[PDB]
């Protein structure tokens, strides 16, 4: 008891929401994965290198992965952008040198026509941190006020604390 935040949730959607919580490997993903969710984590190896950390609770069906890495590894990515719900895209705030390529990573995933009009949710992880880049500065190095093909948020948070991610959960519940 210390409970997760899936649970808090109030508002919550009816229908079971297939969750893609995907970012760069160090972006705190499996660390904001454990404050959504209590429930055993399965470990799923579709193909070689593409690891995935899957797990089902509250009514929600989550699936992480690091994005970027090899090329041939798409293909199986796809397969899961058909049928998902919303993408939550994660950031770690304070890792300036792979701003850029983070940025690439999410302009790609966007351009998939497996992911048209699904909501996406982007956490600005790590915002506890006196290294923390501003959530303002992110949103504008993403380019996200250009997005207009689906609805979007920025949300600051600290997946250690647990700061704004129930803040963040409360736009996906109204994205559904
Ligand atoms: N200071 C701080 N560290 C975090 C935060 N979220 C994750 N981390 C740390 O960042 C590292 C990578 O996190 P992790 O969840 O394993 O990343 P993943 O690779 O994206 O699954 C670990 O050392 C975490 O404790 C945060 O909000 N604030
Ligand atoms: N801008």
């Amino acid at each position: 008891g210390l409970l997760s935040i899936l649970r808090k949730l109030k508002s919550a959607p009816d229908q079971e929401v297939r969750i893609l919580l995907l970012g760069l490997d160090n972006a705190g993903k499996t660390t904001l994965l454990k404050q959504l969710a209590s429930e055993d984590i399965s470990h799923i190896t579709p193909t070689q290198g593409f690891n995935i950390k899957s797990v089902q609770s509250q009514g929600f069906k989550l699936n992480v992965w690091d994005i970027g890495g090899q090329r041939k590894i798409r293909p199986y990515w796809r397969s899961y952008f058909e049928n998902t719900d919303i993408l939550i895209y994660v950031i770690d705030s304070a890792d300036r040198k792979r701003f850029e390529e983070t940025g690439q990573e999410l302009t790609e995933l966007l351009e998939e026509e497996k992911l048209s009009c699904v909501p996406v949710l982007i956490f600005a992880n790590k915002q506890d941190l006196l290294t923390a880049a501003p959530a303002s500065e992110i949103a504008e190095g993403l380019n996200l006020h250009t997005i207009r093909d689906r609805v979007w948020q920025i949300q600051s948070c600290s997946a250690l604390t647990g700061e704004g991610v129930q803040d963040g959960m409360n736009w996906v519940c109204k994205n559904v």
